[PDB]
């Protein structure tokens, strides 16, 4: 009910057209998806109204496209929000002149409340004048004329939540419309910790997924899925259940994905660099190609999925044996149900080797509500969660969804429920 993905079709702007697509994956939003300028993220921004149209190539998705070469001052922090039952899901990104004097090095960067941050921009144009690094509008750092190095950094020792935000960089004689932008995302808890008091141990996320401080659950990079981000998805896909496909004969090449906040932006698995147009050198494979393969026996290292193990061996480095994993599978779920108003007790049934446990099965209502099982049991090799709805009413009828997520991956199956009242 909350799998929103913003696609920043090239964060570096030039003469070609650039866009921003906000996508709802596997759920009909019940409140308008929003796309616009994030004035709080960066001040002194222009206020031209954005033209937001429906992207007819992805079910539920909205996009903003900027007229080729009419790509005037569109530099700035943007965002696309999704509202689900009172909760807002926000994802942010920025746009900047490709012609820039300094390039951002990285679009966004995530650190822990402890972490000693090191914000850096790469020098592109050599001008004989002072270089400055701002933050939204205020001063942060400054470098003297004849001493502006090949890499312009700001050192943030012991980064705190307040240190998060958009960091600008440019030569003193410039302006906002010509700065380089970088977003620092600071988790409110230290590494592996989560909870209202950072009192809990996160789910170990592999393949560069990050742990959400308010849930302990992982947000995986495009191309992987499963509770711990270890399931390599089908080649050019994205979305929590990997049911979205990068349009184009070139995969997800020129696509930049930004996911819900604790994660930020990055390339899909197998690609790197701003623009994400660069493939990976041998031995690497995750998002922005930061993962180093280490296949214990020299097994193939695929830039998208990682180590390609031989018969009998699973795992990130082909270090495990035993029963091989099986992605969950929703079995025996009708396309329609038709039920009368009153007590309702639906069941979702799933298979898979790591057999879904009770904490991994949920039923999502058309309006986003997420229900947990009330009773549970598993047969020979099928998990069965049973849900209880006090009094299902007529308006609640729509497309409900069974959701199962384990280390073998995640799956969702939709079924249409019709509710009428007995005469
Ligand atoms: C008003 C202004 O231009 N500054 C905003 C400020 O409102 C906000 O508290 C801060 C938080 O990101 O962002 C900017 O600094
Ligand atoms: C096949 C299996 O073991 N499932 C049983 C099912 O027979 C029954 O309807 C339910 C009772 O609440 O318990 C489990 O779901
Ligand atoms: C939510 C949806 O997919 N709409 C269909 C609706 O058109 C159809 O009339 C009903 C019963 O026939 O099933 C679903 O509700
Ligand atoms: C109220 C109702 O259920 N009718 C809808 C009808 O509007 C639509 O044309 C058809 C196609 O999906 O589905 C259902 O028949
Ligand atoms: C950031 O710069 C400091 C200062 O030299 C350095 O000690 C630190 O390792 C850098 N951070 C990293 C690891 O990129």
């Amino acid at each position: 009910a909350m799998d929103l993905i913003l696609i920043n079709s090239l964060p570096l702007v030039s003469d070609a057209e650039t866009s921003l697509t906000c996508i709802a994956s596997g759920w009909r939003p019940h409140e308008p998806i929003t796309i616009g300028r994030d004035f709080e993220a960066l001040m002194n921004q222009h206020q031209d109204p954005l033209e937001v149209t429906q992207d007819v190539t992805r079910e539920w998705a909205k996009k903003v496209v900027w007229k080729r070469e009419k790509a005037s001052k569109i530099n700035g922090a943007y965002f696309c929000e999704g509202r689900v039952r009172g909760e807002a899901i926000r994802i942010r990104t920025m746009k900047m002149r490709q012609q820039a004097s300094f390039l951002p090095a990285t679009l966004t960067m995530t650190v822990d409340k402890g972490d000693n941050v090191n914000i850096s921009f790469k020098k592109v144009l050599i001008k004989e004048e002072d270089a400055v690094i701002y933050k939204n509008g205020s001063f942060i750092h400054s470098v003297p004329r004849h001493e502006v190095p090949d890499i312009l950094e700001v050192h943030l020792p012991h980064a705190q939540p307040q240190d998060a935000g958009v960091y600008s960089a440019r030569y003193i004689g410039g302006n906002l419309f010509t700065s380089a932008f970088t977003r620092l995302i600071v988790r409110r808890c230290e590494a592996q910790k989560w909870g209202p008091e950072c009192n809990h141990l996160c789910t170990a996320c592999m393949n560069n997924g990050v742990c959400h401080e308010d849930t302990g659950e992982c947000i995986c990079p495009p191309g992987f899925m499963g509770r711990t981000c270890e399931k390599a998805c089908e080649l050019h896909t994205f979305g929590r259940t990997c049911k979205e496909r990068c349009s184009g004969q070139e995969g997800c090449k020129s696509y930049v994905f930004c996911l819900p906040d604790p994660y930020g932006c990055s390339c899909a698995t197998g690609w790197k660099g701003l623009q994400c147009n660069e493939a990976c050198h041998p031995g690497f494979y995750g998002p922005d190609c930061k993962l180093r393969c280490s296949c214990n026996n020299g097994e193939m290292c695929d830039r998208f999925q990682g180590c390609l193990c031989s018969p009998g061996w699973q795992g990130l480095q082909c270090e495990r044996e035993g029963i091989p994993r099986m992605t969950p599978k929703i079995v025996d779920l009708p396309d329609h149900i038709e039920v009368n108003s009153g007590k309702f007790n639906p069941i979702c049934k799933a298979s898979g080797w790591p057999l879904p446990t009770n904490e991994e099965m949920t039923l999502v209502k058309p309006d986003g509500t997420v229900l947990h099982p009330k009773d549970f049991n598993h047969t020979d090799h099928f998990s069965v969660a049973i849900f209880t709805i006090h009094r299902i009413l007529p308006p609640d009828s729509g497309v409900w969804v069974c959701s199962v997520n384990t280390v073998a991956g995640m799956v969702e199956k939709p079924f249409n429920i019709s509710v009428k009242v007995l005469p």
